[PDB]
């Protein structure tokens, strides 16, 4: 699906931007009020979102599937880091022809 391919394209930009600390692109990629969900707790703000995801050292972000609903999407995928696989849900919204990251939950 075109929707899955676009999420994958933005995922590649996201992981590279996190790896290199490209703050300008991260600010364009991630909603300022983004939420990171770790062990069921919502952690609020793009600052902590970036800090904690950068700390993880994500080596690859694989998309399992994508469901688009209007201007929003929920993606199930796998983050690879610490030599382990972590299931994640990723929520995005459409903005000016881009996907913006709104929340990510590590299962």
């Amino acid at each position: 699906d075109e929707d899955r391919e676009w999420i994958e394209r933005f995922n590649r930009i996201l992981i590279e931007s996190l790896t290199t600390g490209d703050e300008h692109t991260l600010k364009e990629l991630i909603d300022p009020n983004a939420r990171l969900v770790i062990n069921g707790r919502d952690i609020h703000g793009r600052e902590e979102f970036v800090r904690l995801l950068s700390e993880m050292g994500v080596k690859h972000f694989h998309v399992h599937d994508v469901k688009v609903v209007g201007n929003k999407a929920v993606t199930r995928g796998i983050l690879y880091f610490n030599g382990r696989e972590y299931d994640v849900d990723v929520f995005t919204r459409k903005i000016d022809g881009r996907w913006l990251y709104e929340s990510l939950e590590v299962k």
